């Protein structure tokens, strides 16, 4: 059963048979569509299918399905699972599985670098202190001194659903937020919550505008531990503007690595609930979301102020227009200082690419065209004039919940 | 099943059990989610008619607080009656106005239903002849105008009976501009009108051949070959475009239409299906600016636009593309506000349609929404549409695509 998406500035169509090894669900149903929601232990009862599954896909791509060493694996993996209850990845499936759950990522821009991923093997750490280990060589070496490189760490799967290894911070990198009395917020508001969590932990918190948050890490479902990330390993960037002279005296800078680490990745069944991953920025996602959301920092107006628009009416588009001078700006300071970023338009146009490529080598790619569209300038970009097909496909990362609202605390 | 969609930037939650009452199919599936599809898809035989009508007078009953009544019972009797006899049904002129306004109600892909209940309908239902459409047309595109107060309405034409006689206006909008490909391979005028431009040419029409013609209406009454006619153009109103700081882009020699008037769509009320039902409003600033003027397949203005402002256009991360589309966008709202003709930016289009979305789930209980469509063509992000989670099913009566006339008509 074949199906066919057009991108309608250019008529080209495309056949899409991947949508056929789909197994998992997205949602919608015959009657409606949730296409724009944001979020719509195992028995080893269903692990075996689900470890076969995986392992025919990987000796699959590596031509070797059927062969003595595919069916010793599977009889291996097989007497695991009923004498343990689980099961471990090789090495190999495991860097095979963190590829290809990029890969399977609807939601993500950047996947024509999926093949390029740096895998770190994190299985082997016990302790909080061990983890933040970890993570400070990856910070290291994804920034690379701002020549950025994607990377992942993955530390031991889930056993019990009690002994969790979680890093409770939603990126490796953030800033903190900090909500006042008189109810106005200094520094980020996405990260009020986590902000207080942490100084409820014994953080004692700079109070600024951009303050770098503390790790807080959870090994084996033990309590978690602050870590303060050494600054040297911290890449920032001033946010300047090339032609405006004022935009430096705003105070805004960012840092370079964007490293998210609250999302659990699943690989033939087993379930890494840590697992904090890394590429670098999109301009728009500092430019337009972290600095120009209502509920973020929200910069629209002084920016405007001192562009001096007419801001007596939004039909006059000064909220527009200031957008724009802060996505150059945010470009620009990072192109400056030379770490890696990309605009996009450059973005979008390399998705599509990725994408045609996919379809013909692979029979689709699953994308989610609510969030792959930018969130400025949507229809100059191509992805906008593209049809899109969204399901499922494993290896994935999927969301799990905050992990204060699930943690038996230990005191 | 009682479902409930999000504002993350509010984080105000509403409960949607209007989807419920949902007829017809999205073309999503559990496994499979078609959202960003364009198009996601012989008469009515007596036994499918009676349940459709059925449905409808049930909710008309209701709207007016006559369920259940004497006068209920009394007209699904009469149109019962009706159907048995000739096979379909006619709507009595209360029902029609009401199955008018609900179409437009239950467009999900429409921001600008908060309008929907001021509509003027225009019964055209004793109309035999081509020469009878145009006039009917000509009154509604003076009264829709209205001397640029522009007032939402649309002209209903007589219903399908066998599929042999329908009623078609062959134009995608009452107004639209002449698409020519030219000798050197480019393209003068609008390229998303050149198949048209030459049926009306290969049927007739003579074209001046220049940037902004309007083209003659083909106007096609119970299944006859289409006929040419031109709109007297002191009721085409148009709207020259200039911008409010930029003395230049006069002589850009751009010019818009004030009324959007669509004309190719089906209306279906109670299973009876309106082939012909031009329907107009007034336009959102983007329908122009971002989209008509800036896609690459129709007028493509960008890049002469950047080069007049002396825009760095040697790389994309110049975001010279984007601060040109902004620009753009100005002089349009700018143009009309200046010459009285109606329209509407992004912003209050958006903020209305979130008020309305409200009102809908509070005496309603929800509203059917398209995200990929609601979402405006630039600066997604920041209007509040970008941040609020919608739900998209179909409910009659609708207004349905349909295909074009010339791939179908017995000619
Ligand atoms: C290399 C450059 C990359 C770029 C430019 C990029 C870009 C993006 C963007 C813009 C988003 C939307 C997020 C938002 O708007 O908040 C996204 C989502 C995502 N990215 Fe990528 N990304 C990159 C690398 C990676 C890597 C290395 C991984 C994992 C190994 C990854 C996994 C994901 C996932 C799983 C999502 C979707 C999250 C969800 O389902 O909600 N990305 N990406
Ligand atoms: C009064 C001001 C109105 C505004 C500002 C408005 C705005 C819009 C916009 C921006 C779109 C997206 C279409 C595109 O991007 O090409 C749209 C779609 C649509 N509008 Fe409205 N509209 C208005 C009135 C109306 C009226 C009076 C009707 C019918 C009586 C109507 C029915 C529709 C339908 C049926 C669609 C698309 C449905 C589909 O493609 O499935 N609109 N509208
Ligand atoms: C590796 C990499 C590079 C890059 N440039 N961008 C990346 C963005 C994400 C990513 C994913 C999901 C997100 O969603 C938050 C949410 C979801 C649901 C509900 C509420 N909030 C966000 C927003 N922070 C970011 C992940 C990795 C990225
Ligand atoms: C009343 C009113 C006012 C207003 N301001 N804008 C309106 C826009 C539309 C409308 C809907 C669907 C469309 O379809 C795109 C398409 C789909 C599939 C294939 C090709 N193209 C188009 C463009 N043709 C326009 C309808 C009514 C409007
Ligand atoms: C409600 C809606 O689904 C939500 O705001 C989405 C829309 N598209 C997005 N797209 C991206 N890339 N990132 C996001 O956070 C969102 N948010
Ligand atoms: C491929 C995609 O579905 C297509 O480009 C859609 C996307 N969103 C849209 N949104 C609106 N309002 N109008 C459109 O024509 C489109 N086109
Ligand atoms: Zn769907």
């Amino acid at each position: 059963r074949f199906l066919k998406v057009k991108n309608w500035e250019t008529d080209v169509v495309l056949t899409d048979t991947l949508h056929l090894k789909s197994t998992l669900e997205t949602g919608c149903t015959e009657h409606i569509c949730m296409g724009s929601i944001m979020l719509p232990v195992r028995t080893k009862d269903q692990l075996f299918p689900l470890a076969k599954e995986f392992l025919d896909q990987y000796y699959s791509s590596i031509k070797r399905f059927g062969s003595k060493a595919h069916m010793d694996r599977l009889e291996e993996v097989n007497k695991e699972i009923e004498s343990t209850s689980t099961y471990q990845l090789k090495d190999t499936e495991l860097i095979y599985g963190a590829k290809h759950a990029w890969r399977n990522a609807s939601r993500c821009v950047g996947r024509i670098q999926w093949s390029k991923l740096q895998v770190f093997d994190a299985r082997d750490c016990t302790t909080a202190h061990g983890m933040f280990n970890y993570i400070c060589n990856h910070v290291k070496y994804a920034t690379n001194k701002g020549n950025l490189r994607s990377a992942i760490t993955i530390f031991p799967q889930r056993t019990d659903g009690k002994h969790d290894f979680r890093v409770w911070n939603s990126q490796l990198i953030r800033y903190a937020g900090y909500k006042q009395p008189d109810g106005s917020t200094l520094g980020d508001p996405a990260n009020v919550q986590f902000t207080e969590i942490c100084i409820q932990q014994g953080w004692k918190a700079p109070r600024g505008r951009f303050d770098v948050l503390p790790l807080l890490l959870q090994a084996n479902g033990n309590d978690p531990e602050l870590f303060q990330i050494p600054p040297e390993l911290v890449l920032e960037v001033p946010i300047r503007h090339p032609k405006f002279d004022w935009f430096k005296d705003l105070g805004l800078k960012w840092y370079g690595l964007p490293a998210v680490s609250n999302m659990l990745l699943e690989i033939g069944g087993l379930e890494f609930s840590a697992c904090p991953f890394s590429g670098w920025y999109m301009g728009t996602e500092i430019g337009v979301r972290d600095y120009c959301d209502n509920s973020r920092y929200n910069i629209l107006e002084e920016v405007a102020k001192k562009m001096d628009l007419d801001m007596r009416k939004t039909s006059s588009l000064w909220k527009d227009q200031a957008l724009v001078e802060i996505n150059i700006a945010v470009l620009y300071s990072f192109q400056s200082d030379k770490v890696t970023i990309v605009d996009h338009h450059s973005a979008t146009e390399s998705f599509i690419k990725h994408m045609e490529n996919e379809y013909r080598c692979r029979g689709g790619c699953p994308a989610d065209w609510v969030w792959i569209v930018p969130p400025m300038s949507g229809s100059i970009t191509p992805v906008f004039h593209q049809e899109m097909l969204n399901y499922r496909l494993t290896p994935s990362f999927e969301y799990q919940p905050d992990p204060w609202n699930t943690h038996v605390w230990k005191g």
